[PDB]
């Protein structure tokens, strides 16, 4: 009944160009079993997206990745909130929703803005940048690390930290296990960071430990709270941008229709969160026996959710492989969808849109003028390097 694929989709082949296979496991059937790792598979948009949204039988708290916590132990330990269910997951994902609520976002836009404007003006005195080093990357860890209230010391184990934590929701493939062996200084450096006194007033770690006495969550529960936080908060949002840029450089006439309205650049952002998907897969674990698209499921079965693959699914998305400012976004499954959708994404959106309006009015072209290369993660899509010319409006 269930058609069996013999694709991998943390081989190196599949990051680096994932449509074509994308295509075949959504065409293949509405679910697939990949004999690979010996998971259920679901590509299609309307899957996805009732997977998402059935966390009762399709669960957290087993993990999110490949690794099934109720046969492995999890390499640390679990999220509060990523790797929970209803009803242990319900009031840490309250606190963090007030953590970072639209009155936070007011408190911080302006400073936001400053440093997106700031950084476009910098790199237009260079003229010749890396979008990745000198913008996706230069830019979050110039206002997020601030606003969780880190110190200025060990600020170079927040990305390495955080390619591990999305290389480890992967099969143990060579990816995971060498993010794994390397471990050892970043997971000590980033836990040591949680902890109340090293989180300054203020800040979104701060925040979180005052959180710590209406009941909804206790001391103990704020440093993996934090951790949360510093594991999804700059990553993401790196390569969230890096699409931004990848998708305005190769697409000018989306660029030149940007520069024309600059109110354009939130939903300009959130379209390259649904071309790109920089977070390309999650897992969920079946707490029975269910039928998905006509297929039966067992209990205790992973199921791996192609996230990208449902954002460009054209029984869902009309031209899903255009990229379109203008487009109506909503509904797409780059965030996610149902009580886990992402929790961070007014932080994600303000710096997304802070630095597309930047470009929008300060910038006339965007040529790539040197070889792209690809970053390659188990869980994250995005580029190494993105060598490209900035041409002053
Ligand atoms: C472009 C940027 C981002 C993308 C594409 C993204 C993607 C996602 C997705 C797909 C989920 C759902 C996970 C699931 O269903 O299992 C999620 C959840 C989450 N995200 Fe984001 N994220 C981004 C930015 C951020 C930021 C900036 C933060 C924090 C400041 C953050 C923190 C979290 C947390 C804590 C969760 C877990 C929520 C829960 O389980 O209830 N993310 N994210
Ligand atoms: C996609 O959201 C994420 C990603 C990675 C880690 C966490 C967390 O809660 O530790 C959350
Ligand atoms: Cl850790």
């Amino acid at each position: 009944t269930i058609p069996h694929l013999a694709i991998d989709p943390f081989s190196l082949d599949f990051f680096d160009d994932p449509y074509p296979d994308q295509q075949t496991l959504r065409d293949a059937g509405p679910v697939v079993y990949l004999d690979k790792w010996n998971v259920y598979g679901v590509a299609r948009y309307a899957e996805v997206h009732a997977v998402l949204n059935d966390p009762t039988t399709f669960c957290s708290s087993r993990g999110v990745g490949l690794s099934d916590f109720k046969k492995e132990k999890p390499w640390r330990p679990p999220s509060l909130i990523l790797e929970a269910d209803p009803p242990a997951h319900t009031r840490p994902r309250a606190v963090l929703s007030k953590v970072l609520s639209p009155a936070t976002m007011k408190t911080i836009r302006d400073g936001f803005a400053a440093a997106a404007d700031a950084k476009v003006d910098e790199l237009l005195q260079r003229g010749c940048i890396d979008a990745i080093a000198d913008l996706a990357e230069a830019y979050p860890l110039s206002v997020f690390p601030d606003a969780m209230g880190l110190k200025q010391e060990g600020r170079e184990h927040l990305l390495p930290y955080a390619g591990l934590v999305f290389n480890a929701f992967g099969p143990p493939n060579e990816l995971r296990q060498t993010a794994i062996e390397r471990s050892a200084p970043h997971q000590a450096y980033v836990n040591e960071q949680c902890q109340r006194p090293n989180l300054a007033p203020g800040g979104f770690g701060a925040c979180i430990h005052a959180f710590t006495d209406t009941g909804e969550i206790t001391p103990d529960e704020a440093p993996l709270l934090v951790r949360s936080l510093l594991s999804a908060g700059l990553d993401t949002t790196v390569n969230g941008i890096g699409a931004a840029v990848y998708c305005l450089a190769r697409f000018p006439g989306e660029l030149q229709r940007l520069r024309s309205d600059p109110t354009l650049a939130r939903n300009a952002f959130e379209e390259a969160v649904r071309f790109e998907s920089p977070v390309q897969t999650f897992f969920r674990t079946t707490t029975r026996e269910v039928e998905l698209g006509g297929a039966v499921i067992g209990e205790g079965e992973k199921v791996l959710m192609f996230l990208g693959s449902a954002n460009r699914d054209p029984r869902r998305w009309s031209d899903p492989d255009l990229y379109d400012i203008t487009r109506k976004t909503s509904g797409h499954v780059g965030f996610g969808s149902g009580v886990h959708m992402c929790v961070g994404q007014l932080v994600a959106r303000l710096e997304g849109e802070v630095m597309l309006s930047a470009l929008a009015r300060k910038v006339a072209a965007i040529d790539i003028d040197g070889p792209v290369k690809r970053r390659f993660n188990n869980t994250l899509r995005g580029l190494e390097s993105l060598p490209v010319k900035l041409t002053p409006a």
